[PDB]
């Protein structure tokens, strides 16, 4: 279960920075925890680089897609692994998410788990092994972040 668990993180911090909250239980005390300091990360780099990501227009979910990639792959090419780097990879997508809703050519819902979808395979691929060791995200994240 270990993608469906970190898909349906991205799912749910998308679902907050779009405000479209989904009736039901609601949000696990790890994405709880995750959509505070995420967001806070996500407006400090779109204060610090407004200018550059002006100069970029997200037009479909392939652009979102190759964009992620190649900041995500740039971000983490040192080799190291921190919790506050896994925190600017959901700070991200909701950068990106929010450029995709001005400027996609062909408004699509259905297309916004797709975005959910290639956040969970670069976090499985490069850093799942990482966040085992450190304690998963209820032994590993949630007790780093969470409040004291
Ligand atoms: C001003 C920087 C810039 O041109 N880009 C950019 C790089 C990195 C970044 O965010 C990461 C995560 C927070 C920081 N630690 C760095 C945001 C923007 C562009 C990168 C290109 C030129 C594509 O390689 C950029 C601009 C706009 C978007 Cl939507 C994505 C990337």
């Amino acid at each position: 279960c270990e993608f469906g668990y970190i898909y349906r993180l991205a799912q749910d911090y998308l679902q907050c920075v779009l405000q479209i909250p989904q009736p039901g239980s609601g949000p696990s005390k790890t994405s709880r925890v995750l959509q505070n300091v995420a967001f806070s990360v996500q407006k400090e780099v779109e204060k610090n680089l407004k200018s550059c990501l002006d100069n970029v227009n997200v037009v479909s979910v392939d652009t979102a897609r190759t964009l992620f990639n190649q900041v995500m792959e740039k971000e983490f090419e040192d080799g190291i692994i921190n919790w506050g780097r896994i925190v600017t990879i959901f700070a991200f997508e909701g950068i990106l998410i929010k450029k995709l809703l001005r400027q996609q050519i062909a408004p699509d819902v259905d297309t916004y788990k797709e975005i959910s979808y290639f956040v969970a395979e670069f976090i499985m691929n490069n850093t799942g092994e990482w966040i085992r060791q450190n304690g998963g995200w209820e032994n590993g994240f949630v007790k780093k972040f969470e409040p004291k």
